[PDB]
């Protein structure tokens, strides 16, 4: 079990961490959803799925920066939500197959009453989201350490 990224960079089997960069809608009202998908950027294979099954959770979903501070709202994992930062490991994603999939991650934020201008800075790291891996193989527990980075200014209008 391996990953990589739309950015070119990868996390070997084991484990590790790489940085991801996101372009993000340039405005966001009050009342309304950032869509940060990360389906589009992140993407993992099994190995040997001749006789091993991979699974896959969303073990812990940190939020950073203006994110942090001027957002709230959800993640959903393969076609659930459930709030973000994230307060649980999400159930698992099985993963059968040689050919990439995408890691079925986006988050889903909206801005605090308060918010207003930039709200988000270019460049900035936004969440961190860890990946867990295990198998029904062998006693593999494996965490991909996912920093995300916002590619642009996000303005939420006064
Ligand atoms: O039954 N056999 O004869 C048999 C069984 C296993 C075999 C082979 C030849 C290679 N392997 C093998 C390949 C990869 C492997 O672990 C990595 O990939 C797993 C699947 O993605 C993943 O769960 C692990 O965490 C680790 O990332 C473990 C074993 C033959």
């Amino acid at each position: 079990f391996a990953c990589k990224t739309a950015n070119g960079t990868a996390i070997p089997i084991g484990g590790g961490s790489a940085n991801v960069y996101v372009n993000l809608a340039p405005v966001v009202n009050v009342g309304q959803n950032l869509v940060v998908d990360l389906s589009t950027q992140i993407f993992c294979h099994n190995d040997y799925p001749e006789t091993i099954t991979d699974y896959v959770t969303l073990q812990r979903g940190s939020a950073y920066g203006g994110v942090l501070s001027n957002f709230s709202g959800t993640v959903k994992y393969s076609g659930s939500s459930y709030p973000f930062p994230t307060t649980s490991e999400t159930p698992r994603v099985v993963y059968n197959s040689r050919t990439d999939k995408p890691w079925p991650v986006a988050l889903y934020l909206t801005p605090v009453s308060s918010a207003g201008g930039v709200a988000i800075k270019a460049g900035s790291l936004i969440a961190v989201l860890i990946l867990r891996q295990t198998n029904n193989y062998n006693s593999d527990d494996f965490q991909f350490v996912w920093n995300i980075y916002a590619n642009n200014d996000v303005v939420v209008p006064t």
